[PDB]
């Protein structure tokens, strides 16, 4: 039997039962972004629910191909030698997918107990995607493995997961998109997920007064970003959109400015791969843009990927969240400390060796000219002085670069663990403690996941990998990803029937930390290396 849920008092729509979790895959909540809706903020949807069989995933949005970033990584350090099997093959099986690829692609899934009534008001967790090796959007995340042990654990939940646009579709700058009005897409297609939870959740089972967001890498950046949207201000007619959230290694990004990586400005760059003449006017290019096929801008976006972001950068570096006066007012790292930011709790978190995967972009470089030089490329506009403090802070020294803790070890060039410690700190760890210390006046729990630690040579505990074990194979720290975030969905602490060591919240005076092993997790302290983050936390001149 198709369970139903009715929307907008008489629309009724179907599932599917997948053994004991109710499924709704592929409900709209925008009109679809086509033709002269590209570039545009998301659109309030003006169709009919009524009689929807929600029982298959949408398209996914318009992305790259994870195999660009796999090949390379297998070009640069062969991943079928480096990590293991048991590892290996889901890491695989996330990076290609049966879903398609379309830019009508605006729809969100639920996923709850079988059998929940509309009267129960279950917490709701809503996931953002944002994997740098994933393909799918929210189809690559089934909310099946949360919704079970929820249920086992005695605390049930309801899991919402949302597709958005990026890259150049979902965050499109230029002087024509910010004279429309249109700039940051993207984070206002999460946004009108969100509202659309809030305005529908109920009649699921769900409570729209107890909504955790959280997300990975793009989608944790996204999370961060939500909770400065408007300086801080997360209401939707009265009523607040969330009230906690989980950041999984992403943070709030560095810019002032709608700058990008390299010496040109990204709009120029992809209107250049697209086709378009980039000397007509800005609304002539914009205009272009709208008129070529989505296989032409998707062979725009695959060639700044792979020309200008090397097949490795994350995307947001490219295309993505940048101040614009509107949803984000100023310099994300500024709102966080002046306290224009959504009062909710929250965790953030890392997997020991961030950079590792994205280090291989300079494998060419073995003497310190040589990686001034990429560090000058990636942050174009930063002053040199600024650039050559970072390289003292961080030297070539082999046992103190990245794989962490590894001594001689995983040396695959002699500025390989360099370059791999500058990523990881400078795009992942500085953006963590920038919100911990800003934050003061909410709960906040932080954790460094170290459960891969000389398992994966070269890679470390690597930027995505924790992903397999939420959404694949529950194995390994499975329980306390699954565990603990479940308890915090429940009732903001992560410490209520997990079974799982205790995690004591953070603190300014203790700065205390879980530290998350494949068995079993250790209390320790966010005390290392201080000096070299808190560099990165405060050089503004870094950032251009
Ligand atoms: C490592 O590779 C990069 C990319 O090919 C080289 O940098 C380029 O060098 C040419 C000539 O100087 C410039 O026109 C490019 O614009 C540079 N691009 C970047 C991203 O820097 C770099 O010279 C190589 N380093 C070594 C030691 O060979
Ligand atoms: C460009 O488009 C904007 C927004 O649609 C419009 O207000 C403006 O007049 C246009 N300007 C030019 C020079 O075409
Ligand atoms: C949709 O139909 C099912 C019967 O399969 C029923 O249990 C459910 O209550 C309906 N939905 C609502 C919200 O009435």
């Amino acid at each position: 039997q198709a369970p139903t849920a009715v929307l907008n008092g008489n629309e009724v729509i179907s599932g599917v039962l997948e053994g004991k979790v109710d499924t709704f895959k592929g409900i709209p909540f925008a009109d679809p972004p086509l033709n002269d809706l590209r570039f545009k903020h998301p659109q309030p949807f003006t169709g009919s629910y009524q009689g929807l069989k929600a029982n298959d995933f949408s398209p996914a949005c318009m992305q790259l191909d994870p195999g660009n970033s796999l090949t390379l990584l297998d070009k640069a350090l062969g991943l079928a030698k480096v990590i293991p099997e048991e590892f290996r093959g889901p890491l695989y099986d996330m990076a290609k997918g049966t879903v398609s690829m379309n830019e009508d692609c605006l729809y969100l899934n639920v996923f709850r107990p079988a059998g929940t009534k509309p009267d129960a008001k279950l917490p709701v967790m809503v996931w953002i995607y944002g994997g740098a090796f994933v393909y799918g959007s929210s189809a690559a995340y089934p909310g099946n493995s949360y919704v079970k042990e929820s249920i086992n654990m005695g605390q049930p939940v309801v899991f919402v997961s949302i597709n958005y646009r990026t890259g150049p579709f979902g965050f499109l700058g230029g002087d024509a998109i910010t004279a429309e009005g249109n700039t940051n897409a993207g984070l206002h297609d999460q946004r009108k997920g969100l509202e659309w939870v809030s305005d529908n959740i109920a009649n699921f089972g769900g409570d729209p007064d107890k909504v955790m967001i959280f997300g990975e890498s793009a989608g944790a950046m996204s999370v961060a970003h939500q909770l400065i949207a408007y300086g801080g201000d997360n209401t939707y007619n009265g009523k607040k959109l969330f009230h906690s959230a989980i950041l999984q290694s992403g943070g709030p990004l560095p810019y002032h400015d709608s700058s990008s990586v390299g010496p040109d400005i990204s709009y120029n760059r992809f209107a250049q791969y697209a086709g378009c003449d980039t000397s007509a006017s800005a609304n002539d290019t914009l205009e272009c843009l709208r008129s070529k096929s989505s296989s032409v801008l998707h062979d725009a976006q695959n060639s700044y990927d792979l020309k200008d972001l090397f097949g490795l950068l994350p995307q947001f570096l490219g295309f993505g969240p940048r101040p614009d006066g509107n949803i984000i007012p100023d310099a994300a790292y500024e709102l966080f400390r002046s306290g224009r930011y959504a009062k909710v709790p929250y965790i953030s978190g890392n997997q020991e060796d961030e950079g590792t995967a994205f280090a291989p972009v300079a494998l060419n470089a073995t003497t310190t000219p040589h990686v001034k030089k990429w560090l000058q490329y990636i942050f174009y506009d930063a002053s040199e002085a600024s650039i050559d403090r970072v390289l003292s802070l961080y030297p070539q020294t082999l046992s103190v670069g990245s794989p962490f803790r590894t001594g001689i070890l995983n040396a695959l060039t002699p500025q390989f663990k360099r370059v791999a410690a500058i990523l990881s700190d400078m795009l992942f760890q500085s953006p963590r403690r920038v919100m911990l210390s800003a934050t003061k006046d909410v709960n906040r729990w932080t954790y460094l996941s170290t459960h891969l630690h000389n398992l994966v040579p070269f890679l470390g505990t690597f930027h995505g990998n924790e992903l397999i074990f939420q959404f694949n194979v529950n194995i390994g720290p499975a329980n306390s990803y699954l565990r603990y975030f479940i308890s915090f969905a429940n009732h903001h602490d992560p410490n209520v029937g997990t079974n799982l060591l205790q995690w004591d919240q953070y603190t300014d005076e203790g700065k205390e930390m879980l530290e998350i092993h494949m068995t079993d997790n250790v209390m320790r302290t966010d005390d290392y290396r201080i000096e070299g983050i808190s560099n990165f936390e405060t050089d503004v001149n870094l950032y251009g």
